[PDB]
């Protein structure tokens, strides 16, 4: 169903330390607009512009990996960091169009964290998944900015 | 078992922080779950178990970023609020729909205020624990035993 | 029977995050709680003796929230003579697919007395509840697009 495509909300957890040189919002600015560039072969926008949403979550406390000891023995810092992005994208499309929007999302997300790379050790994760839940309710104003209507 | 641990998260923008007082919001939200009760006269959500967490996100990007805004003349500063229940296995439709209807009263009407001062999408879900694996191993419990 | 190794793409994201009410960053250090659980995690092995959560692949988060309700808001301990001011944590394993029920149960048991180790002193002074749940990862995309996994 349309329905259960209209809220995809993509959220990033990430290692506090991230923040150091990089703009996040800058970033989720960026991944919402590759988002809306996705078109599946019928040339209809996947993630409609009214129900994306972006958001990032930096992490006060986290542990990553062995703790830094590997990093320390090759003669670096031992400093990690981490984002993870994860997309819950709604129900009822086929594989295909599930990795078109992957890949791209994905391509986004290497070119915009890239300067990360630079600075330390980073995983770097995105997941998509397919929402199941049992009960859905959309009740903002924000909607009614994307309604049809001829001035 | 399953349904001991019933599990409200909040994920919103940090600029509605300004317009709301969330903790009254998270009180709200626990207060009508504790209300929501099955066919055979129980409590669905134990008392003992029930959580509300909020969770104001300091990045974001909303929508279009604001142009369908400023041309209805408005600011274009957007907002969201995203709440998702994680409620356990084993209950009615009808009782997941009565859970569903019970809180999204209470968020409209917690919220309205809010949505008198800024564009804001509000979207409610409940999703079913599939976990394969569960531990319990608080002392709060102790409190309502 | 455990399929790990045939199941190995995604076996290498396991991540464990904690959401746990903000009071509770006053009653101890999230941070060691987090090291603690990570090396809980590296310690887990299947039949063959072989590590179940690759090191380069584990993480563990922690996410105070500065706003919550919890239970009947203090009613309860009050009239038992305690404070009231309750707290909770609330932690998740998201673990890879096509792992025997055993493996899956001895990641379960071994992260749990971690757990309990690790947040008893939080026990002590406060009323607090604790949760952990393991979810298996069922994800139709993924990307794996970092430098980290090159030191391990």
């Amino acid at each position: 169903n349309l329905y259960f495509q209209s809220m995809p909300h993509l959220v990033i957890l990430y290692s506090g330390n991230l923040d150091r040189d990089l703009d996040m919002g800058a970033v989720c600015r960026g991944l919402a607009d590759a988002m809306l560039t996705v078109r599946d072969d019928e040339g209809r926008q996947v993630f409609p512009t009214g129900g994306t949403r972006v958001l990032a979550y930096p992490a006060p406390h986290y542990a990553i990996a062995d703790g830094g000891q590997a990093g320390r023995d090759a003669g670096e810092s031992g400093d990690y960091g981490f984002a993870y992005l994860n997309l819950r994208m709604g129900r009822g499309r086929s594989e295909a169009v599930q990795r078109r929007a992957g890949e791209t999302i994905a391509q986004a997300a290497r070119a915009l964290l890239a300067p990360l790379l630079q600075q330390r050790r980073v995983g770097l994760t995105f997941q998509i998944d397919v929402g199941a839940e049992v009960y859905d309710a959309k009740f903002g104003n924000l909607h009614a900015l994307f309604q049809k209507g001829e001035k």
